[PDB]
C-alpha cells in the first residue's frame, strides 16, 4: 500500500491524493507537520532532501514532486478508472502542455497569493497587500487565456477531465475559499462551469470531506 | 519541418532545440525578437497566448510549454537515437521528478539570478545584488542536493543521459557563464564533471556553434 507523506490539507499533498482516489489506488496517509518544520528536520530530509511534501512510498520504490508522482500513478493504472493522460501522443502533449501551463503561469501566482493571504497571517505574520494586488492583476491575464480555451474545449486539454484538470484542484480551492478571490473564477463565464463541474466530481469530495473542506 | 518560434540564445528556445537535435528531427528556427517585445503582440498572441516563446507548429499540430514540447518529441521519435524518457513506468517516473525539480527548484532561482544579473543590465537597469545574493544562497543547498545525488548516479534520472539532465542544459550554460556564477558547478565535483560531460555532447555543441556560445 503506497504511503503519502504531508498535510491532508496541503495542495501538493491534495494533487497527489485525488489522482491516487480518481485510479482507485489505496494508500495510507502519513501526516507531516508543516506547521512545525518537520519537514525541514534530518528524518524527513532522507525521503525529500529538498524538504517539502509530498513524498509517496511503494514498496521499495519512493518518488517526490507531486506532478511527477500523478504522471507515475496515472500510467500505472492506465487501464482502471479515468483515463487521465490522453491517448494519442498528440492528445498526451496537450495534456502536458496544461500541466505544465498550471505549474508555472497558474500556480507561481496562487501559491504567491496564498502564502501571503492565508499562511503568514498563521503564524503572525502580515501579508504583503501590495505584492499581492500585483499578482491578483497578473493572475487575472492568465485567467483570460483559460476562459478563451474553455470557450473552445470543455476541459483544459480537450473534451474529457485528464491530469490537467486534475492538477489544479487543491490550489483553486484555496485561492476562491481561504484567499478570498472566488471573483477570479465567477467572473469567467466557462472558468466557473469548469470549476463547479471539476471540483464536485466523486473523489475530490471523498478527499475533502477527509481534509474538512 | 517542425517550426520552432524564439530566439536561437533563449533558453527555454534551446531545451527545445537540443531536444530536436537529440532525436534527429528537423526543425526551422523562427526568430521572435523578445529585446523589442515581439511575442506581447497580437499577431504572436494568437500562437503562444501567455506572449512566451517556444511555440512549434508541426503540420496542423501546435504545442507550447518547453517541457511539455521536449516529452512530446521525445515520444514521438523513442525508438529513434537516444532513450531519453526511461523504460520502465519507474525509469520514466525518475526522469519526471528530475524534470520537476529543473523546473521549480532549479530553474526558479537561475531564472531570477540571470534575469537580475544579465537580462536587466541589457535593457539599462540595474540588477538587484541583494536579491541575487539570496537566490544564490538557495542555489547552493538546492545543488548540494545535486551533488549527493551525483555521487550515487551517473546521470540524474539514472545512469543514462535522459530529459531530466537535458532540461538544464540552456539555463546553466548562462549561470557559469554570462552570470559569473561557475563556482556553483565547480566546486562540487560530480556536478562539475556532470556539467561538462552533459555540454560536450555533439547535439549542444551544434546548437552552440549556431546561437554564438
Ligand atoms: O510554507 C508553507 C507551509 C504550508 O503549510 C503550505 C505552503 C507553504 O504552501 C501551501 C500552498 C498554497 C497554495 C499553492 O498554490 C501551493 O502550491 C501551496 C500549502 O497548501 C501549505
Ligand atoms: O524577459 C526575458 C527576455 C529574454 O530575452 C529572456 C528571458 C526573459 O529569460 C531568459 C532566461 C534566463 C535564464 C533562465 O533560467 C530562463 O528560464 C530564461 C531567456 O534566455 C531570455
Ligand atoms: N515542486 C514540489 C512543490 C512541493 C511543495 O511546495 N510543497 C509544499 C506543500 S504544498 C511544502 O512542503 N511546503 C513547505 C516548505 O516548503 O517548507 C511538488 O510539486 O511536489
Ligand atoms: N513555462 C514556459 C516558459 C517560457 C518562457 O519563459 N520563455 C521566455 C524565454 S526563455 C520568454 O518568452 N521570455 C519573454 C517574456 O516572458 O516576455 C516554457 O517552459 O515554455
Ligand atoms: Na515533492
Ligand atoms: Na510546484
Ligand atoms: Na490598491
Ligand atoms: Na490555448
Ligand atoms: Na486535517
Ligand atoms: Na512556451
Ligand atoms: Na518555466
Ligand atoms: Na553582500
Ligand atoms: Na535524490
Ligand atoms: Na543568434
Amino acid at each position: 500500500v503506497v504511503k503519502v507523506y504531508g498535510p491532508a490539507v496541503a495542495v501538493c499533498p491534495q494533487r497527489v491524493m485525488a489522482c491516487l482516489l480518481e485510479k482507485g489506488v489505496e494508500f495510507d496517509l502519513v501526516h507531516v507537520d508543516l506547521d512545525s518544520g518537520e519537514q525541514k528536520l534530518p528524518e524527513f530530509l532522507l525521503k525529500q532532501p529538498f524538504g517539502q511534501v509530498p513524498v509517496v512510498e511503494d514498496g521499495d520504490f519512493k518518488l517526490f514532486e507531486s506532478r511527477a508522482i500523478i504522471r507515475y500513478y496515472a500510467a500505472k493504472y492506465e487501464d482502471r478508472g479515468p483515463n487521465l493522460l490522453g491517448n494519442t501522443l498528440e492528445e498526451k502533449a496537450l495534456v502536458d502542455q496544461w500541466l505544465e501551463i498550471e505549474a508555472h503561469n497558474f500556480n507561481d501566482l496562487v501559491f504567491n497569493i496564498v502564502f501571503q493571504v492565508v499562511i503568514l497571517p498563521r503564524i503572525g505574520q502580515q501579508g504583503d497587500s501590495e505584492l499581492v494586488r500585483t499578482y491578483e492583476e497578473k493572475l487575472e491575464k492568465v485567467l483570460d487565456v483559460y476562459e478563451k480555451r474553455l470557450s473552445k474545449s470543455k476541459y483544459l486539454a480537450g473534451d474529457s477531465f485528464t491530469l490537467a484538470d486534475l492538477s489544479h484542484l487543491p490550489a483553486t480551492r484555496y485561492l476562491v475559499n481561504e484567499a478570498g478571490l472566488g471573483h477570479l473564477v465567477k467572473d469567467r463565464k466557462k472558468l466557473n462551469a469548469w470549476w463547479e463541474d471539476i471540483s464536485s466530481r466523486p473523489a475530490w469530495k471523498k478527499l475533502m470531506n477527509l481534509a474538512g473542506f
